[PDB]
C-alpha cells in the first residue's frame, strides 16, 4: 500500500543529535534537561525521571538509539491521507505556507463560477475552525466534511 522512505528515519536522526547536547549517543535526564528547557519548559529532573521510565523498556535510566527510532517510528502523529481531503487541500493552498485562510477561500468561491460574499467566507471557515479558528489545517478539513 504505502512506501516509506528512508526521508523518515532521517528525520528522527535530526532530533536525535538535537538533544544529546555533550556527545554521547545517549539521552540521558540531564541532557534531556536542556532539551526541555531550550524549547519551552521548565520542569525538573525528578519529573523528568518520570517522563523518561516510559521511554525506557529495560531499566537503565536512559535511552538508546533502537529505542528512539523504534518509538517515534511508528506513529508519533496522524495525517490521514485520502484522495478527497488530497486534492481539496490543493486547491485550498496555492500560497505555500499549507493552511486555509478565509481570504484564500474567498478568491476560491468566485474562480469556480459561484458568488459568495465575505459574510458566508468568514461563517464557513469559523464552523469548521474547532482547534483552529483563525486558520485551517489538514486535519479540520478531514473531521468537517466527513461527519456522521
Ligand atoms: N514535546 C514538544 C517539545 C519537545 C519537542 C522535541 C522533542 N520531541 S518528543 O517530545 O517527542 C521527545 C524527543 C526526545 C526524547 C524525549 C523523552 Cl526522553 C521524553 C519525552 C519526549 C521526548
Ligand atoms: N477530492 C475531493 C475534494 C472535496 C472538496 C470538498 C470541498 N468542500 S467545501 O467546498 O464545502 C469547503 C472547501 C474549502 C474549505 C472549507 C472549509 Cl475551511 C469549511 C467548510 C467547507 C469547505
Ligand atoms: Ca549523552
Ligand atoms: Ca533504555
Ligand atoms: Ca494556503
Ligand atoms: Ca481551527
Amino acid at each position: 500500500a504505502d512506501q516509506l522512505t528512508e526521508e523518515q528515519i532521517a528525520e528522527f536522526k535530526e532530533a536525535f543529535s538535537l538533544f544529546d547536547k555533550d556527545g554521547d549517543g545517549t539521552i540521558t535526564t540531564k541532557e534531556l534537561g536542556t532539551v526541555m528547557r531550550s524549547l519551552g519548559q521548565n520542569p525538573t529532573e525528578a519529573e523528568l525521571q518520570d517522563m523518561i521510565n516510559e521511554v525506557d523498556a529495560d531499566g537503565n535510566g536512559t535511552i538508546d538509539f533502537p529505542e528512539f527510532l523504534t518509538m517515534m517510528a511508528r506513529k508519533m502523529k496522524d495525517t490521514d491521507s485520502e484522495e478527497e481531503i488530497r486534492e481539496a487541500f490543493r486547491v485550498f493552498d496555492k500560497d505555500g505556507n499549507g493552511y486555509i485562510s478565509a481570504a484564500e477561500l474567498r478568491h476560491v468561491m468566485t474562480n469556480l463560477g459561484e458568488k459568495l460574499t465575505d459574510e458566508e467566507v468568514d461563517e464557513m471557515i469559523r464552523e469548521a475552525d474547532i482547534d483552529g479558528d483563525g486558520q485551517v489545517n489538514y486535519e479540520e478539513f478531514v473531521q468537517m466534511m466527513t461527519a456522521k
